[PDB]
């Protein structure tokens, strides 16, 4: 008895969302359709199929382009809806393969591109006119999701339910306080953040840098307690930390950072000289490629006090004046090598760049924990940590039923520790084994990232989020790695593990990634 | 067809060498006997025995004691010599069940524990009083080694070769000097060190340093270029460098250190920075764990110029002076929290520890490369590189015969790179998995360094090299894991890995090691 009754239903005008990335949102609005490029939902045939979920804001996540990194650019969601009746149909966590025999389908076609067999109809559509499957294979959240057949889906009325597209490298903005609005009225630890106005962020926090600049005798005074470009200390960031919470113009914030309210001078000095450290790196550039190093520097969020700041109860000016003395504070501090780049360029590229991760990290802030910190075999690495969530995700079976697999990774940080989850590192084999990104997903506080995989296809891939992850101790994420198995004879991995990199080290100008690997045990066995 | 007839060989009055440890030089001396503490050669029981070789200065190398790192105490080694005539056999590097088998041997006894056998005897004796097998399974070097039927090395007579455990902290100086006389007179690459007496080196750069500091003058001019206990970098290390350079009492050193033909004032200064940054660790101490942090700082060497330095005409006064800047500025950089130690014992303390690492690292500068550099899967991390020797290495075998395993690991840096190797951990388990500290050993450069092995016991053992080793791309090192397995049903590793720790790691106080892991498959079949 594989269906779950208790789980399955019968819908009239059944509704559900879709997100779409800035390059697919037109064509999606324009009608439902197999595309022609791309996996089609899954590069595991059988689960091919169009993907919606029944949360609109988890939906809004999907619209992250994973063209470029920190883009700041999305797509936007589809509200789709079907005519007359559609019976949900919810099944066990299953195979494919035992699905089909157990449903009396066709073992040698594709599951969901039969989900539209007449017999098959029949047995199990409750009279509807079509059946779409509810997911079997899990995910982090309370949500619900549905595999649609490619034929089926045709069928759908599309309808916009909100879009990004239109507001260009401002989008992932919109995108994030869409999102939050789950949060807000009509919960001690969900946090409504409608006080905040991103675009007032930016322009306040650019206006106010601006003004404290242009005070040439105060920043001539702040050339005492640090000269630009020489290495900078704790002893001396701190200095320069509360040099600047002494000018007017962060008065709403001084009293609060100074008294561990919002943040800390501990924070924030400690942030200061990893991001100078990691300027250190002759690839980086502050002006230019300011995103790829502030990206892999830890502590972000509690340089800014984002958590604290949050639940102020002047919430957008205490924000602005804790992204604006970080701002100033990382200028004064970064290495120059050569010609010193402008200030004023350098500051606003700062401010820019932290505004850009401080949103995913506020959301991810006004979220409460969601995910375990329980974990089998955890590594560490300087503050970094990644375990097996059971004894049974650090397996990969590459025979028996082939197709798609699953690994799911406990990540989080030592404690007061804030890593960035850069990517995962996999083993693939272009004969038999494939990375599923589509399908690969990190849940943290409740808020589902897509994963962007590409190849390396020296049987070696990497995965990274497409939206800027954070870890700590207050908010563990879970890691959804998705394989694809297809069939083959005595196919081997030589490297059955799965790196975890964090932030950026460096040691006398040599630069590398923290890093922690798992290793999991290779199932071979055709028998089950 | 076990037997390798050219290598098997019928010897009357058979010597060979044993290096003993501190702890058991005195009893060995006495005579030779199965000891009742320990693995008595081997964690396997098939291979329990006595271990010498042909080599009397690959013996001295196994003479330092494991009981505490860079102690610089060493035992000695014995001249073994039997009555009568000796079979020497030489058997194809196979597992001691099948050799026990094809030697007409019972199977459910110890294979060398055996070779006194009265059949084996007369069938491959070749009329001797006894055999002593030839070690099958390999090593790195061109010496031979034999294995000795524990009742049967009761026989011989022992004497005397070299013994060090009279020169207490200083045995190792000898064991060094003592090794290093291979090279000398009765290839190009191969130094003869007999121009270098460690204790001139110490007493003279003792001397050398205590000279400087002593000079208020010199040393005041000195805070201008560093203040101690400030941020060091190294723009001003480098400064450092060469206003020290400038001393009188550098005049030896000064043209050849500017020009490069020994070390260079980059290499100095970028050692200084890192010596700076891994003594602002908590947990170590300049003036009494002063050999804790320099053993695991990357480019010693090059920061002396040692393999320069040993080439040079006035090779003592250059290593002397070259060790003399190098405490200097070291303590000059290393960072001051809370009252500061006194600045002449620092450099004492920093002088000492530099004698203690230059010693073993001036014996593998001696010696040509030995050890290959390409590897199977390579691991790289921070100028630290780990590969299996071959594919076969990338394996364990815990089923089908039990008993002694091997793996092994080349061991390289990137090019310009001196990385200490610190130690290796891997996986043990009390029920079938141990390690074999006693035959697992790195080669660097011809010379065999013993390895010291300890227990987690949470499913994980850490070995440790007995004396220092600095990897390099110019000396690769292979690294050679024993394990013995025995009998057991449904056993299994859940972590199949080795790690290979290197340099220490500073960020924001928070100290780890440098880490390369590799990751071999398990193989549970009966073959
Ligand atoms: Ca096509
Ligand atoms: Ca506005
Ligand atoms: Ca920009
Ligand atoms: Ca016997
Ligand atoms: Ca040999
Ligand atoms: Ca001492
Ligand atoms: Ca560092």
């Amino acid at each position: 008895d594989v269906v779950l009754k208790d789980q399955s239903t019968t819908v009239d005008s059944f509704t559900s969302y879709h997100g779409a990335k800035p390059e697919s949102f037109n064509a999606v609005l324009t009608g439902i359709k197999k595309p022609e490029k791309g996996s089609q939902g899954n590069n595991d045939p059988d689960w091919k199929g169009f993907y919606t979920t029944d949360n609109k804001h988890a939906a809004a996540g999907y619209t992250v382009s994973d063209e470029s990194v920190l883009s700041g650019k999305a797509g936007g969601v589809v509200r789709v809806t079907y005519p007359g009746k559609t019976r949900i149909l919810a099944v066990k966590s299953l195979s494919a393969a035992e699905l089909k025999g157990k449903l009396g389908l066709d073992s040698a076609k594709p599951l969901i591109d039969q989900l539209n067999d007449k017999s098959f109809l029949e047995k199990y559509g409750d009279g509807a006119n079509r059946v779409v499957l509810k997911m079997p294979f899990a995910d982090g959240t309370e949500d619900s999701e549905f595999i649609h057949n490619w034929k089926d889906a045709e069928q759908l009325s599309v309808e916009t339910e909100v879009r990004f597209d239109n507001l260009g490298k401002r989008g992932q903005d919109a995108m994030n306080s869409y999102m939050n609005m789950a949060n807000c009225p009509s919960s001690p630890g969900k946090i409504c953040l409608s006080k905040i106005n991103w675009k007032n962020v930016r322009e306040k926090a650019d206006a106010l840098t601006k003004k404290v600049h242009a005070d040439k005798e105060f920043m001539d005074k702040l050339s005492t307690h640090h000269q630009r470009g020489e290495a900078p200390s704790v002893e001396k960031t701190t200095a320069l930390h509360n040099a600047l919470l002494e000018h007017e113009s962060f008065s709403a914030l001084k009293g609060a950072r100074a008294s561990g309210k919002v943040g800390a001078a501990a924070s924030t000095a400690a942030w200061g000289v990893a991001v100078a450290q990691a300027f250190t790196d002759p690839k980086a550039d502050a002006l230019t490629k300011t995103a790829a190093t502030l990206s892999v520097v830890p502590g972000l969020g509690q340089a800014l006090g984002i958590a604290d700041g949050i639940k102020h109860e002047n919430t957008e000016e205490i924000v602005v004046q804790s992204i604006s003395l970080a701002g100033l504070l990382a200028a004064q501090a970064i290495p120059v090598v050569g010609e010193a780049v402008d200030f004023g360029l350098l500051v606003y590229q700062l401010v820019e760049t932290i505004v850009d991760l401080a949103t995913h990290l506020s959301s991810a802030a006004a979220n409460p924990p969601t995910e375990a910190t329980d974990s089998v075999r955890p590594a560490v690495s300087l503050g970094l940590r990644a375990g097996w969530k059971t004894e049974e995700d650090a397996k990969l079976h590459i025979g028996s039923p082939y197709g798609m697999k699953f690994q799911r990774i406990v990540l989080s940080a030592e404690e007061g520790k804030e890593i960035p989850f850069v990517r995962a590192a996999v083993a693939v084999d272009s004969k038999f084994l494939k990375i599923n990104g589509p399908r690969s997903f990190v849940v943290q506080n409740g808020i589902k990232t897509p994963m962007a995989c590409f190849e390396t296809e020296g049987n070696l891939a990497f995965c990274r989020p497409s939206r800027p992850i954070f870890l700590s101790s207050s908010s563990p994420a879970t890691l959804h790695l998705s394989y694809v198995t297809n069939e083959h004879e005595n196919g081997t991995i030589k490297n059955p593990t799965v790196d975890i990199l964090g932030q950026r080290i460096v040691e006398n100008k040599v630069i590398t990634a923290n890093k922690v690997s798992l290793v999991y045990k290779v199932d071979s066995s055709n028998t089950l």
